[PDB]
């Protein structure tokens, strides 16, 4: 069915100038764009969008990395975008991106683990509230 | 528990100046204010909010009445903050209030069914939509 | 003539719950609220947005005060607004506000010179500045 | 020096999916895009958004269709910014851009004079008044 999810264009590539490229990129797989702003987390709003991860070694890097710049975050909708979108972001390892995911926008824009360019919901329970987190249904249009 | 729960301050107490009595209230009452804002639905985004009340004959009267002005919506956090926000603004018919609730909100600011001054979140599932539907978690501090 | 002004309400304030009370008294002296939210100064906006005293020896206190908590802004329009609302609010110093203006806002809920309980613009200029700081035109409603 | 305008991507470029290579040729430009958001203007906002054209026969038309959809808007920095983003869009007749400035944004993703694609600040004042129409101080970052 047609369903929502969130990516985050990270601090790394929006350094490296690929907001547009990426934007035009989940344009092209034919998905909607229906949220769009760029906002700079605080790092104690990263750590709550992320809390899940509280527990794991890399929480702290991923926290200060996600608040040291500012982002861009995009609701796209569009038929089984959850799953495809992971697929088309590619692996977390921006380098085992380009060994098996070569067009995917890690493995293009991607530098390593934790530059690794982009975020995008990992679920559907991770969707519902990370599009919340973000977004409030008054600036889904 | 503690719990979070929306109200919103409608375009008839609005003009009335009940703002500021009304998030008094709620402070003397104990609650934390989470979130708040000022703004205006659109008529369609009204009906997104009250979607619940499509089939409802009142439909069309409710949501061009909330999209008629500016309104003011706040996240109130507390123990058990549904069910007792629910019971500080009183029975939906301010007159009514008036004859059993006589210090509830609807009762000292609301003028009849339609213009009762206030709303707020009615259970634990449509509170968690109606708060992300005006405030992302970006906004809640 | 009719004016725009902007008024913030302190952590110090908040913290005492005065929230309600603050804007009841503005709408009791015949202002309309324009816009209204409540939101957190990051130490870099709060020092953007006080860039006049950057010099200023009580600068550094000041911005991590007003970056210390969640704050409330209004938008408060009305006849000569911005001496107005300056008037009502009192002299900067808490404690000279109970001796000389004993119906100031910041007689009433301020503690002393630093936490004194609310900021107003003090001038057209800087009105128009401060309000674009925190409200966009898409905010005034 | 260092200027900041406001561009806005209109419905028709919107729908063509243009939004991620109108981003990427202001990054290549050399721009650095300090604010962005996906939103609706009200016909009332679109109104007061163009006030100066109020009096203007095409006026309606423009109001109407600026908000007839989602656009997006950035805020652009960079030296001279205001003249050179003017020139990168080119004449406001798609038709005579592809005529007369063949690498114009308009003449690239413009249809005609209405359906032109993108909006961009004309003027030093109009840029200042822009800028705050759309985003806050605290949503510059």
């Amino acid at each position: 069915a047609v369903e929502r999810t969130l990516i985050i264009v990270k601090p790394d590539a929006m350094e490296k100038g690929a907001l547009g490229k990426i934007l035009d990129r989940f344009i092209q797989e034919g998905f909607q764009i229906k949220a769009l702003k760029m906002f700079r987390f605080t790092p104690e709003k990263a750590g709550e969008f992320y809390y899940v991860h509280r527990e794991r070694p890399f929480f702290q890097e991923l926290v200060e990395f996600m608040s040291s710049g500012p982002v861009v975050a995009a609701v796209l909708e569009g038929e089984d975008a959850i799953k495809r979108v992971r697929e088309i972001i590619g692996p977390t390892d921006s380098e085992e991106a380009r060994k098996v995911a070569p067009n995917s926008i890690r493995a293009q824009f991607g530098t390593d683990k934790g530059k690794n360019a982009i975020h995008a919901s990992d679920s559907p329970e991770s969707a519902q509230y990370e599009i919340c987190f973000i977004f409030s249904g008054l600036e889904i249009v």
